[PDB]
């Protein structure tokens, strides 16, 4: 409930976040055709989703901070940190979407997919990415803790490329070989791709700002961390399908896409040698006939009632986690999560 | 001559550095497939070029650190910091290419018009960038100038971005409107799409590992380099057109893309109302036909002939910014690069 009431003022931070990386136009004219590009960038970017990761190291930060020290400089420099994610999440996300040919994102058609946009998005993306560093060095240059997050930062996108790569590579383009999609490949994408930069970097930025730089204390949340993050992505593999498309804000693409879902993988290990067959010769393909197949032979391994059983013993799994790890950080931090990304 | 006489020790270096790229894998067997394609893009994207923009960053540093100075350890560094360069650069390409709707680059075809790489390549230029601050990190992270190399790669990327973003909105895809290349937004063009990365970059990188971090030294030095990079792009230009595809490795795009060529700019200023109308309804198109009117239409203007006068000016205009501007450094490091980017 923490994050409704730091909500509103993060969300107000755009404005000035805009304004401040729009204001290198004043002292270069010049490129003001191009400021504007970024700024529309943004807009259409960054805003229109929940901000949960953005908002988590604020969250973070004011129950790591000491009252005392939240002062309205550190709290301005930490709705600037969590933009910083939000900008992070959208450099990749842009990306993605051409990647993964997306049609929709955040109920909005995909920036790529605009007209008079295109492959441009590319440049976009990495514009998008810069702003992250242009933020760091304008807040925080001046901070103990501004090495660290530019490391955090580098670090967590080299780590989701990484990520982003194994998960191109399993899903090679009308290639169709199930033998690829096991439950070690899946941990191991998921994790690289997701687990990192939506879990670990929010919750490890406001640990530096709060002077929490033990390694000891970033092993031991990360342990919780990463497993959220594995949840969560296994949460959006079932909702690719199995979602609320009013709710979600993007057309699934999973089947088409030949993607290592966890879906085909709970599909996979619980499928007959018919079954099976089914799935290998209608799964990877646009064919809308095809994929609705797939989704039927989901639906005939109850995998939806799986997903169901599988978010509560995760649950359980994550809580007994934060039993072990949260200390010596207050629970709430990752309680508070966790009750965003569960129901 | 300096850069032939480093060279081999530079290029033996790259060996080296896919090495260390590729020993984060023995750590994390896991992302072992996602390693084996960074290598891959790695020896596709930053091999068969002729280097000089990190070896620019070699000879520069040779000439700029004393030579009790320049142990093994350093020499490794400077190596390193130049392939940095060579990875920014190869980062900037790969989407680049696909930006422009490019066939090959040197001599090659494009690594995203491979079959099997296609909108991949996308992920792929983004692990090159960050391969760049995981080498920074691994060979200087130590040094004094640490920060100031993370921030100068990170700032020269934003400045490249935000030229690729002009370059992109001036040339928009179907739409011509030869009203929009003038002089003065080419040469903002020019200035933050190829001039901050391609000259200014390697040299600061030099003086930073010289320990020449002043900020009146470095504007004396971008005073000459930008205005080589300037040379170097519209000599760029004219070689997407004029230049002999043997040597130049990759086949000419501008005309078909509607971009704002120097040779498109120097046209419109010297073309009568009739050949303006030619221009205006054979400029942004992809008819070969329509491609080669254009040509000729340059070759009538004497464009050939305007660009070798040019050239010999823009020498002269550069030599006398060394003889100003040069001090405190060594002529030579303006010189070396200057014979290099001048026939
Ligand atoms: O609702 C959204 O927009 C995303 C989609 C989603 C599906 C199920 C559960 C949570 C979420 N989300 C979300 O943002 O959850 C919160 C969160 C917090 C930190 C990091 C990631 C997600
Ligand atoms: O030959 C090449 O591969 C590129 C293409 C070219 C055309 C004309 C003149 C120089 C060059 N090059 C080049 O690398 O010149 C040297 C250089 C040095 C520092 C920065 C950019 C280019
Ligand atoms: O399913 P993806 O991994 O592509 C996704 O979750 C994006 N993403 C990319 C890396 N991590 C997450 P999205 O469904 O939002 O398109
Ligand atoms: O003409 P471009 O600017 O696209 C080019 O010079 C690449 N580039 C991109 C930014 N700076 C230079 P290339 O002709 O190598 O495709
Ligand atoms: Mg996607
Ligand atoms: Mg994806
Ligand atoms: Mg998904
Ligand atoms: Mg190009
Ligand atoms: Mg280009
Ligand atoms: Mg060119």
């Amino acid at each position: 409930d923490v994050y409704a009431q730091e909500k509103q003022d993060f969300v107000q931070h755009f404005s000035q976040i805009v304004r401040v990386l729009t204001e290198d136009e004043m002292g270069h004219p010049e490129i003001g055709d191009a400021i504007a590009r970024l700024k529309e960038v943004l807009e259409y970017n960054a805003i229109g989703g929940k901000y949960n990761r953005g908002l988590t190291v604020v969250v973070a930060f004011r129950e790591l901070v000491e009252p005392r020290k939240q002062d309205a400089d550190s709290l301005q420099r930490a709705w600037t940190v969590g933009w910083c994610v939000e900008l992070l999440q959208a450099f990749f996300l842009v990306a993605d979407d051409i990647m993964d040919s997306s049609l929709t994102r955040r109920g909005q058609i995909c920036w790529y997919q605009k007209p008079g946009v295109g492959l441009d998005a590319i440049n976009d993306a990495n514009l998008l990415e810069a702003c992250i560093y242009r933020l760091l060095k304008l807040y925080c240059r001046e901070q103990p803790y501004y090495l660290n997050l530019i490391e955090l930062f580098l670090q967590s996108s080299y780590q989701t490329e990484i990520g982003q790569t194994l998960d191109l590579l399993t899903a090679p383009q009308g290639n169709v070989d199930l033998v690829r999609f096991t439950e070690k490949r899946y941990k191991s994408i998921v994790k690289y791709k997701t687990a990192f930069y939506s879990f670990y970097l929010p919750i490890a930025a406001a640990m530096y700002m709060a002077g929490i730089d033990g390694e000891k204390e970033h092993a031991n949340a990360k342990k919780i961390l990463l497993e959220m993050g594995e949840f969560f992505q296994i949460q959006d593999d079932y909702l690719d399908l199995f979602g609320d498309p009013s709710v979600t804000g993007k057309i699934g693409t999973d089947i088409q896409d030949n993607k290592c879902s966890w879906l085909v993988v709970q599909c996979l290990q619980r499928a007959t040698p018919e079954q099976y067959q089914i799935l290998k010769e209608n799964y990877g393909q646009k064919e809308a006939e095809k994929v609705a197949r797939v989704k039927a032979l989901y639906e005939e391994l109850d995998l939806p009632a799986v997903f169901l059983q599988y978010e509560e013993d995760s649950y359980s799994h994550i809580m007994a986690l934060i039993e072990q790890y949260a200390a010596p950080l207050p629970p709430a931090v990752f309680l508070g999560l966790a009750r965003k990304i569960y129901k």
